[PDB]
C-alpha cells in the first residue's frame, strides 16, 4: 500500500493530533507540507503516548514501522494497523479498543499490550500465535479460550480481570511469567502441566456465588480446589461459621446481608512459589 503521489501530511492522517506526530516525527514543519513515500518508509517507530490521538488513519502507508507507543491515547479503531508486516511491538494500553478481528496480518508481531481497555472479547488473538509476550490486565475479560492457540508465550499478564476458567492454559507449557491475580479462581487444577514456570502469582481472587435463602443452619459447599485436586480448607470465616469438610456451615438466627470466608494456600509449579489467596462470599435473600 502506497501513496499516489507527494500528499500533505493533513491529507495522509486525518487525525488533528496523529497528524502532528507524524510531522514531528520527519521533522517537518506544519501539517500541510508534502510527504514523499520515500520519507513515510523510513520511519520505523512512533511514541505517542498521552497525545489525544484518535485514529491512526494513514498509517497504512508506513511499511516499516516495527513499533507503536501508542499508550493513554483514544483509539477504538485499529483497523488501519492490520497490513503493518513489519511490527513486533505494540503498546495500546489505556486505550478504547474491544476488537482485534483486524489484526490478522501481523505475523512479526512478538509483544502486545493491551491493558486497560475494558476489553471483553479477545478471539481476534487466534491470528497471533507467534506472540511471545501478551499483556490484557485490567480488562472485562471472561473467556480465554483463544489462549489455548498462543504456544509461544513465555510472558502472559492477565490481572484484574473476570477469569474463573483457567482450563485454556494447560497446553502453555512454554509459560514462565503467569500473572493472574484479581480474577475468579477456584479451581487451580489445570495449571498442574506449566513446569516452566519461574513467576506466578494467584493472590486477591473474588467468587460472588448465585444467591441463595437464609436460614438458622446456612450450608455453602467448599469448591476451593488446589493444582493436585484437593479441597483448601478456609482460613478465616465470618459470624463464627466453621468447616464441616467438604461444606462451611453458619448458624444465623438474625438476618444477615452476606456471609464469606478467606483461603490462602502456598503453592508450587515447576520452580514458581505463589499464595494462591481470596474470598468467597455468599449473598443471602
Amino acid at each position: 500500500e502506497t501513496i499516489t503521489v507527494p500528499t500533505p501530511i493533513k491529507q495522509i492522517f486525518s487525525d488533528d493530533a496523529f497528524a502532528e506526530t507524524i510531522k514531528d516525527n520527519l521533522k517537518k514543519k506544519s501539517v500541510t507540507d508534502a510527504v514523499t513515500q520515500n520519507e513515510l518508509n523510513s520511519i520505523d517507530q512512533i511514541i505517542a503516548n498521552n497525545s489525544d490521538i484518535k485514529s491512526v488513519q494513514g498509517i497504512q502507508y508506513l511499511p516499516n514501522v516495527t513499533k507503536l507507543f501508542l499508550n493513554g491515547n483514544k483509539l477504538t479503531d485499529i483497523k488501519p494497523l492490520a497490513n503493518l508486516k513489519n511490527l513486533g511491538w505494540l503498546f495500546l494500553d489505556e486505550n478504547k479498543v474491544k476488537d482485534l478481528s483486524s489484526l490478522k496480518d501481523l505475523k512479526k508481531l512478538k509483544s502486545l499490550s493491551l491493558e486497560h481497555n475494558g476489553i471483553s472479547d479477545i478471539n481476534g488473538l487466534v491470528h497471533l500465535p507467534q506472540l511471545e509476550s501478551l499483556y490484557l490486565g485490567n480488562n472485562k475479560i471472561t473467556d480465554i479460550t483463544v489462549l489455548s492457540r498462543l504456544t509461544k508465550l513465555d510472558t502472559l499478564s492477565l490481572e484484574d480481570n473476570q477469569i474463573s476458567d483457567i482450563v485454556p492454559l494447560a497446553g502453555l507449557t512454554k509459560l514462565q511469567n503467569l500473572y493472574l491475580s484479581k480474577n475468579h479462581i477456584s479451581d487451580l487444577r489445570a495449571l498442574a502441566g506449566l513446569k516452566n514456570l519461574d513467576v506466578l502469582e494467584l493472590f486477591s481472587q473474588e467468587c460472588l456465588n448465585k444467591p441463595i435463602n437464609h436460614q438458622s443452619n446456612l450450608v455453602v459447599p467448599n469448591t476451593v480446589k488446589n493444582t493436585d485436586g484437593s479441597l483448601v480448607t478456609p482460613e478465616i470465616i465470618s459470624d463464627d461459621g466453621d468447616y464441616e469438610k467438604p461444606n462451611v456451615k453458619w448458624h444465623l438466627p438474625e438476618f444477615t446481608n452476606e456471609v464469606s470466608f478467606i483461603f490462602y494456600q502456598p503453592v508450587t509449579i515447576g520452580k514458581a512459589k505463589a499464595r494462591f489467596h481470596g474470598r468467597v462470599t455468599q449473598p443471602l435473600k
